[PDB]
């Protein structure tokens, strides 16, 4: 695989772990777009800025040279040389990331970073196959019910399914990229993620 593979889906749909596994199996990097949005949210929080000031947030993001490091075991984000990754998959970031992800300048910043990487790679996100790499040769979209998404997210947070589901449902209401028209759509509530990885790899290697 010498081009680009995109794997998009809603939160906790499995696109991150599937992308990491598919990429490892192909011997190419994977790019987690969400980790960049999480980093922008975490930095805006810690910086004490009003995230509605896009100009100031973008000066902060550009000034700290925030960069995505693709490592086979999992991506890392460094800001002024500091690895922020351990602070990004937390309840506070989950709860505020939507406020910065909707800012056009922040999406442009994330997309610029991603579009810098030389192919091949597997990129995962919400809109990798639609907004960022519409030319990708292999596109996949993973669907998942709110219930299985809340169950998976709860496994990785202090909160339980009951609360996570309420949170995800309110977030869903609050906003969206649909699958790309040429993406293979797979529901991760029917197939196990191990089966999804195998199925995605069989399509890529054909
Ligand atoms: N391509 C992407 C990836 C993530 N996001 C935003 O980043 C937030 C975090 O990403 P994750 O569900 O992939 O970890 C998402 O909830 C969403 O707000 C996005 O808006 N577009």
């Amino acid at each position: 695989m010498r081009g680009i593979v995109t794997i998009d889906g809603p939160s906790a749909s499995g696109k991150s772990s599937v992308a990491r596994r598919v990429a490892a199996a192909l011997g190419v990097p994977y790019l987690s777009s969400g980790l960049l949005y999480r980093a922008a949210a975490f930095l805006a929080l810690r910086a004490g800025v009003d995230p509605g000031d896009e100009e100031g947030l973008l000066a902060l993001l550009e000034g700290l040279g925030v960069r995505l490091l693709a490592q086979a075991e999992g991506n890392r984000v460094l800001a002024d040389g500091e690895d922020l990754t351990s602070f990004l998959h937390t309840p506070e970031v989950d709860r505020v990331v939507s406020a910065v992800a909707r800012l056009p300048g922040v999406r442009a910043w994330v997309n610029r970073r991603l579009k810098e990487v030389p192919p091949p790679f597997v990129a995962e996100g919400r809109d990798m196959g639609t907004a960022v790499f519409p030319e990708a040769a292999h596109k996949f979209y993973l669907t998942a019910s709110p219930e299985v998404r809340a169950w998976r997210r709860a496994r990785e947070r202090p909160q339980a399914y009951e609360e996570v589901l309420r949170d995800l449902l309110r977030r869903d209401e609050r906003d969206q990229s649909a699958p790309a028209p040429d993406a293979l759509v797979l529901d991760t509530g029917g197939m196990t993620l191990d089966e999804v990885v195998a199925w995605v790899l069989a399509h890529i290697r054909r």
